[PDB]
């Protein structure tokens, strides 16, 4: 088998400083013990590396190699030209939350892009063999890098619907046109709630999304005063929060994803008197990847076009195309 | 021949009248609907929700009105004259969504007693439904069997939020609060097999009080500061409770708020989100729950049901003053009609 027993450089897009992404030469990743080298075809651009790029992220400091949404091809041993999506949450299998088969909450849980672990912004990453699922041949990498962010909401609506105390799934409103909106659209549609609406201001990603979307996208005026058995709150502010509340029908679910800020929003009163199940999420269990990965491959989960490619190279420049907002597209897609 | 009551004059009823005005007076019997009995009332709890209309804060509950829903007590006249019932006070239709669903305590059309048009159990009598009534046994007092509608409240909270759960780990329960509610929580969550049960309350004489006849652990905030625990029950409800409940769940637990304090924030979203919190609000109970909860009194799965103290119907406003004062040790007062 080939190796790589002495190595050199690769192509990275590092974070410097606030708002800052130099793409120069790092050392290529040695594996570990049990670990496989991926060269990386596709890594989509997250929330979560847009949050670090901004200077909002505390964890994330220093020069630091960001994204955690790569596909791409094994590179020596026996596994030597197969193509992988990676999962890159790494867990202790051991702790009270593995054991019951939540490792999304592992107490030791680590993820690609936050220290010690470098991100997949780079032409190669180190990963052990559990963290990766075969692509079939029908599967471009650049779709099989949708894993994560679709296994964020996969875990969510599974999770959400499971959590329910009663049958009655008939309507979904997801709040927000980015990634996790759309996962969670799609994820709904999959799981067998097949009336689901989407709502986004943007009347840009409204037209991109319309497309292909199997599912009803709006705005929000369009279901002003509507109330849904399930809210997926994919945005995370004080306002979606409150726009989730009021859109819950009683007894109903609304799930909680994004991130956005804020330490309200929710309507305790009417969560209380008319008895709403709200749960909050976090990425994915290792079953929720592979079960994700088996929906995309069989076409589950719709098209998956809702993707533009970029150069690892013009990285920087992706990103303030994301920030003042003109990418129609809900993800950007990284090509090292 | 059954005894009838074809015609009547006035009952005596605890009014609110004004804010923090509660008067003793003469109001008019009620007169069952159709399928609907006469109730004497022997046994009727006050409730968090009439101190609230008693302070003025309940925008629902102005004018004249009779508070109360916590009620037991004797049928009057008919086939069931002298019969010993407790009272569900929420009165649903059976037949919308959420009745159908089972979940008739969300019904879309639900009434409480003490809530207009449907006037409280404050009084020497009530009219309701004969769905609404659970039979009490001879050897249930009527004063232990008038727990039945609160100890639905957190028991209806407890199975929901058990049966919600993300996984089976059940072994630990924080209830924040030392009132009825609390109490409840801590009782109903043994009976349905969370074992280990810690209730925290600030108040040194609450706590005296509940260790008369508890089975699970009594403790301070301070003494429970920074651990986890697989569920948390907020049985207050105002922001410092929602916070303290959030910091308490253990990732993936159950957070199950009651209480109806103040405030809409307190709750650590951020923490709920990473941690994936299962966070359920609850309201009263399905008549199941009720019928549920009574049968565990009667069978004695509830403990003594002896943490009340009585006073006279006549002296409601006496009886208001000692809980606004924090003159009371007992964690219920029951109004005797
Ligand atoms: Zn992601
Ligand atoms: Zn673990
Ligand atoms: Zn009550
Ligand atoms: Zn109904
Ligand atoms: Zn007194």
């Amino acid at each position: 088998h080939h190796h790589h027993h002495s190595s050199g450089g690769m192509k990275a897009l590092v974070y410097t400083g606030v708002a800052q992404l130099a793409f120069r030469d790092v050392p290529e990743p040695v594996p570990a013990a049990g670990d496989h080298l991926i060269r990386i075809d596709s890594v989509g651009i997250c929330g979560s590396d847009m949050h670090a790029y901004l200077g909002h992220d505390d964890r994330r400091p220093a020069p630091l190699i960001l994204g955690h949404e790569g596909a791409g091809v094994i590179i020596g041993g026996p596994r030597d030209g197969e193509r992988v999506t990676i999962n890159p949450l790494v867990t202790c299998g051991t702790c009270p939350a593995c054991v019951s088969g939540r490792d999304n909450l592992c107490a030791t849980r680590q993820i690609i892009s936050m220290p010690p672990r470098d991100g997949a912004f780079a032409q190669y990453v180190a990963m052990p063999a559990r963290n990766l699922v075969t692509v079939p041949d029908d599967v471009p990498l650049e779709k099989a890098a949708l894993a994560e962010p679709v296994a964020v909401s996969w875990h969510a609506v599974r999770l959400g619907l499971a959590s329910m105390a009663d049958a009655r799934r008939d309507s979904a409103l997801v709040i927000g046109g980015g990634a996790i909106g759309v996962a969670a659209a799609i994820s709904l549609q999959a799981q067998g709630v097949a009336d689901v609406t989407l709502v986004e201001p943007n009347a840009m990603r409204r037209e991109y999304l319309a497309r292909d979307a199997n599912y009803t996208i709006a705005t929000p005026e369009q279901v002003a005063g509507r109330v849904f058995d399930i809210t997926v709150d994919g945005v995370g502010y004080d306002a979606t929060r409150a726009a989730a509340s009021a859109a819950t029908r009683p007894g109903g679910l609304l799930l909680h994803i994004g991130l956005g800020g804020g330490s309200a929003g929710l309507d305790i009163r009417r969560i209380t008197l008319q008895e709403i199940t709200v749960i909050g999420t976090y990425t994915y269990t290792a079953q929720d990847f592979r079960d994700t990965c088996a929906a995309m491959f069989d076409g589950r989960l719709g098209g998956l076009d809702w993707t533009e490619s970029r150069p690892l190279s013009a990285g920087a420049d992706a990103f303030a195309d994301i920030r003042a907002g003109r990418v129609p597209a809900p993800k950007i897609i990284l090509k090292p």
